């Protein structure tokens, strides 16, 4: 007998539980649906769909008018639509967290757990006829030929968006902070125990990596002195484990929080910053605090270090991705007045979601010269060489690629993408268009409303047989991209939810964390507020070049 | 200079910063009050106090005329009260957690290590004049001259509210999930990382215990049947850690999640309980779901065991031991209107706080006969002899002790209390004075104010010298009890707090959880809902007998 929850027989946030051998039920509590299949609307949500504008419309109005908005940045409506764009995107994730890799189901393991990743939606249970549920053919497409075919990169598409590589590098250095999947316990498991916005890229997943890379004075981490500049220090002076390729000398090596961060100079640009930032804090600390130990004065300090991070995030980093006209603003005084947990789990549809790969450009061009992904990579000399902020300039000028549209990977790391196909079959994670559900969208009925392009269309037509079997990540990765945009529309529809709640579900956006004694008095607290990506690099350097997240132009 | 802050200079909430060489500032963000030290009220605050009655008028309300609330209990007036019962009691607790053993202020391992028990109150610093903060002498009373003049007992006081040794017990066996001391990394940290009910003390603190006591089969844990009756199974079956005294049998010695529970019969007792119940649900839930396989068959019966504690606790065992007129209701659809934290962690003022030693009796009377210290304690034989049956009805006619007043924890267990004092001065309590400012009391005058008594409080005014120097425990069991109550005011006023915090903070309590399909479906849904202490007992056993929380009468 088939296995009834392969159809996806309940929608709006219902849950398919299996009765007796071959039935079902439907629990459709809260949803705001009734049904045995839950589609019979409730007076309050009939109303709130017929009056609810579609997902373009809104995409529309938040990136037309210059005009308008310059009006709603400039007044109180300007806070009203922030903490109702926090309210309406956070709602959409389960909290606490609902599903894991081993139980499609909520369970006390599911909670406790945190070495797993959370799941939004069920996986396709192995009972299935096809592997994607129900629709589609018996063997699911070649992961090796999907990236072959539809997301190498031949020709190099910019971001029409402006952005840089200052942008990506920051993309990677702080989404690595709570995506650090174990390659012992396998795929949909965890070693960045924090889940979120932690810093344990910079302080260390553990307490005893921390230990190793403090100073235990001052509260400031241990550095060394390169050309009369602070850099992170070498292993030889803070034994942790760090990925390096066998034969590297102590000397070159360099010991931070995440231990891949050394594989590539732009991640350790980022590091070297985050700690100059660091031990600058203390020195501020001190300043006022002269009784305050080591401790007091470390763990103080990496407070400010991660109210400046979801500061930096909400107010320049998603607002150069988001491309709207209204002035997003971190303020968690804004749900102050609504309910909210204050906390998160990372989900693997959030991992899935966050390989945006397409960003890397063909070559890496520092200043007058221009370096290859064979001289770029794991280069330890480069980053003291250059320094930091002759370094930072020739990230914040290089243009950075466009994540959605397709056919824009470069081959060097192409062999990212495949992987991501591979884990996520692993996952049994279900098709596109039930996460489009789920995401409040409407289904795609063919592969032509997916990339609005003929030839490519034609082409996943005959590889996934029906549009209800296309995978995940393909399903974004290819979806048509509105002329000016750096991806498509499920993109800020799946990734918006899950950022916002990961930057504002930190304890520090709570009313008991969010004060002044917290970051150690007014200075501290102004620093969290006041602080831009400009402010982050310009304060630490010797010399002030241009940092964005957009090319000069 | 001395530490401003051992002055306590920063009233209610405020917290205390200290700036520069000798000088302080006081944060008094979102507690109401304002000035240097939180003391000048706002304009709601300055109304809400004067329109506030004194703590022991409402409890005067709540427990007489039982005329008004006759119709309270048969109206909605019941839930209204209810959930401000639930909202204005938790409201006292910060939440995410504030600090620790190892942090007096707020920090992100101390949010992050899960080991540590919270603090409410900052310890007094090490840098105070005298231990207490700045007032008493500069040595601490004897902690076990204490013990043997003021809390030892001479005659046996049984307790006025009619409390059974059957609720001493399922105290005993419920507080211990969450209580759990180590004694590897010391007092202020704990083992029960899953802080609150979670019933680790019956599936066990960690994973690779759970699987060892499970059968695999059905979602059932292991059992051996003895006599007929279904019993926890022996060490050699299930091979798990327990503190039995060496020399003890494999087949005597029996297995479950909490390792003490080995030592006393009454533990064991409520052990095989929670044991006959968990196998008792599988057998339900494999009728609704043959599919089922043996991890969901599992997670969901410890789920609904999870709920059905919840139900018990606060409808039945908080009933009894407030002895409230008001019927207590377990609906968490209560707090689906106002703003709650579903995320619990212990506290080290909850553990001092639940050391009710002076419950236990001066002997164990199992009908016509009766068991000393010497032959109750640590008899594996006896909960064998007698069955669950014969030992539900023997402890639930034999009157429990009053915890308050003073003079009635008995001299074999009379060794606990001295520690706790001792661990205590350990973990750096603020006053007794310093604990009712904080929870919205009056501090006491005098000695002679805390015990309505002149004998015994004017040798406690000898041995401490000033009242603002009375310790935490000693303060809380020898304070004047209300006649006919169990307890003086504060341990009710500081408990309930923590208690009610600790049930409804429970992740299942949440709106995400709270479903018909979490407890897989309305069988194991109703099971939570109709859940009482008889039926815990009744259902499981051949024959029922007497089963409360008090004494026949
Ligand atoms: C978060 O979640 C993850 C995954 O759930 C978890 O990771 C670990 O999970 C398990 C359990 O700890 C680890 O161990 C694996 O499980 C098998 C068990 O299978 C067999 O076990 C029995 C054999 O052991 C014992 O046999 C005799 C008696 O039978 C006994 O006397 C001996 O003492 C002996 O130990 C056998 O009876 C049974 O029939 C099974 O065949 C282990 O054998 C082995 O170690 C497995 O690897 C995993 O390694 C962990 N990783 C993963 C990826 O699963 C985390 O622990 C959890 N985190 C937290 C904090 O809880
Ligand atoms: C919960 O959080 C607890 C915080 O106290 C953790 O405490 C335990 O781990 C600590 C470190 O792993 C222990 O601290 C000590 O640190 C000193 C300092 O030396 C430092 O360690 C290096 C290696 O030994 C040295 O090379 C280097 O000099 C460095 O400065 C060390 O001498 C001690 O040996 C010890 O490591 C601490 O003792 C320990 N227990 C307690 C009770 O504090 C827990 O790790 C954490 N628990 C869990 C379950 O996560
Ligand atoms: C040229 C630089 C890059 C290289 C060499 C690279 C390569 C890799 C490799 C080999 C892995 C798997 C290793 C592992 O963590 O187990 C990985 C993971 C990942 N990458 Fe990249 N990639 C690059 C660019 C980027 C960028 C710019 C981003 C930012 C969006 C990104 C996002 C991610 C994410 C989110 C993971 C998963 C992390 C985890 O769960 O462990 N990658 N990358
Ligand atoms: C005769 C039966 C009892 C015995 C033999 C007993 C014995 C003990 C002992 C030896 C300790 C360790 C204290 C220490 O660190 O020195 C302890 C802890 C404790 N007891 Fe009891 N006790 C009994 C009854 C009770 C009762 C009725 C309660 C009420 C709930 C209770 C509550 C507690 C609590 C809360 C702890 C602290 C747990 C921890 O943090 O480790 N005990 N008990
Ligand atoms: C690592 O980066 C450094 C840049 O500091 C590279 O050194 C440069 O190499 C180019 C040729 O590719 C020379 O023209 C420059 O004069 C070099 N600059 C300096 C300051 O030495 C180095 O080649 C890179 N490493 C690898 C393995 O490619
Ligand atoms: C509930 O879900 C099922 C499955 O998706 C829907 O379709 C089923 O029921 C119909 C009854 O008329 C049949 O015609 C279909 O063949 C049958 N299909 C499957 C795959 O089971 C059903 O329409 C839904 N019910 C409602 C009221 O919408
Ligand atoms: C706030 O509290 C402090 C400490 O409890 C009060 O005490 C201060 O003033 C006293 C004289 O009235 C001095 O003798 C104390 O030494 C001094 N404390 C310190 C730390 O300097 C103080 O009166 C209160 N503040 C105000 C403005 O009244
Ligand atoms: C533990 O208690 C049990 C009760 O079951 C004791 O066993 C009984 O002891 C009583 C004495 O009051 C006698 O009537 C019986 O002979 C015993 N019954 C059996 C079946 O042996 C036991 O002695 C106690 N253990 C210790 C160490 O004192
Ligand atoms: C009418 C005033 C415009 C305010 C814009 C609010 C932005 C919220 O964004 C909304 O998020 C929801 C959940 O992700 C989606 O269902 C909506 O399509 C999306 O517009
Ligand atoms: O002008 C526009 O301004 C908008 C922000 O106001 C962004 O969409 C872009 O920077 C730009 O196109
Ligand atoms: C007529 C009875 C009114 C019942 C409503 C009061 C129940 C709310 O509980 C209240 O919590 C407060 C804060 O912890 C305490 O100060 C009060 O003593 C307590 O009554
Ligand atoms: C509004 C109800 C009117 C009844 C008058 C009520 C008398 C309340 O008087 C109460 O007596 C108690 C004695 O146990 C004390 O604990 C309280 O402090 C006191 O307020
Ligand atoms: C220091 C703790 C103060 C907490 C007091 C909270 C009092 C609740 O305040 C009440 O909330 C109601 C909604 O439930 C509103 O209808 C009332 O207008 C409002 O007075």
């Amino acid at each position: 007998p088939v296995n009834p929850c392969c159809y996806y027989p309940c929608q709006h946030q219902g849950i398919c539980v299996r009765f007796g051998l071959d039935r079902y039920q439907c629990d459709c509590t809260r949803t705001g649906y009734s049904g045995p299949n839950c589609t019979i609307p409730e007076i309050w949500t009939w109303l709130r769909t017929t009056l609810r504008p579609s997902p373009s419309f809104i995409h529309f109005l938040l990136t037309h008018g210059r005009w308008l908005w310059d009006f709603v940045n400039a007044t109180f409506i300007r806070d009203t639509l922030m903490r109702l764009v926090l309210t309406v995107r956070s709602n959409l994730i389960p909290s606490p967290p609902t599903y894991n890799i081993a139980h499609d189901y909520i369970s006390w393991e599911s909670f406790s757990n945190v070495s797993y990743y959370t799941r939004i939606l069920p996986s396709v249970p192995r009972d299935c006829p096809t592997p994607m549920g129900t629709k589609g053919k018996k063997q699911l497409p070649d992961a090796e030929f999907l990236s072959r075919r539809f997301l190498l990169r031949r020709k190099f598409i910019p971001d029409p968006q402006g952005t840089n590589l200052m942008f990506a590098f920051f993309a990677q250095h702080f989404t690595h902070q709570f995506f650090k999947t174990s390659g012992k316990m396998g795929p949909g498991f965890t070693k960045a125990l924090g889940h979120g916005v932690d810093l344990g890229h910079i302080y260390g997943d553990n307490l005893e990596r921390q230990y190793q890379l403090r100073l235990f004075k001052d509260g400031k981490l241990k550095y060394q002195m390169l050309n009369g500049e602070v850099y992170p220090p070498s292993v030889e002076e803070a034994p942790v484990l760090m990925h390096y390729p066998r034969g590297i000398p102590p000397q070159s090596q360099m010991a931070v929080g995440q231990e891949v961060f050394g594989l590539l100079p732009g991640l350790m640009l980022y590091a070297t910053i985050w700690l100059r930032e660091h031990n600058r804090v203390c020195d501020l600390l001190k300043a006022e605090h002269p009784t305050w130990g080591d401790e007091q004065l470390f763990q103080t300090a990496r407070l400010i270090l991660i109210g400046e991070t979801i500061k930096i995030v909400i107010e320049e980093y998603v607002q150069q991705l988001s491309g709207y006209f209204l002035q997003l603003k971190f303020d968690p005084e804004l749900l102050f007045g609504a309910q909210f947990q204050y906390r998160n789990r990372i989900a693997m549809e959030f991992n899935q979601l966050y390989h945006w790969h397409p960003l890397m450009p063909d070559s890496f061009r520092v200043g007058p010269q221009d370096y290859s992904y064979e001289q770029f990579l794991f280069n330890t000399s480069m980053l003291v060489d250059y320094g930091v902020e002759a370094l930072v300039d020739a990230f914040s000028r290089q243009p950075a690629g466009r994540i959605g549209g397709g056919r824009n990977i470069d081959h060097h790391i192409l062999h990212v993408a495949v992987d991501v196909i591979k884990e996520s079959r692993v996952l049994r994670l279900q098709p596109f268009n039930e996460y489009r559900k789920r995401f409040g969208m409407k289904p795609y009925t063919s592969f032509q409303e997916l990339t609005g392009e003929k030839e490519m269309a034609a082409e996943l037509e005959e590889l996934y047989g029906d549009i209800d079997a296309l995978e995940f990540y393909p399903g974004l990765l290819l979806e048509k991209c509105h002329p000016n945009s750096i991806f498509g529309e499920s993109m800020i529809e799946m990734g918006a939810p899950f950022s916002l709640k990961g930057l504002l579900g930190n304890p520090i956006c709570s009313p008991e964390y969010w004060k002044a004694s917290t970051f150690g008095g007014e200075v501290g607290f102004n620093l969290v507020k006041t602080a831009t990506l400009k402010k982050l690099v310009c304060l630490n350097t010797k010399t002030c070049p241009y940092v964005s997240f957009h090319v000069p132009d």
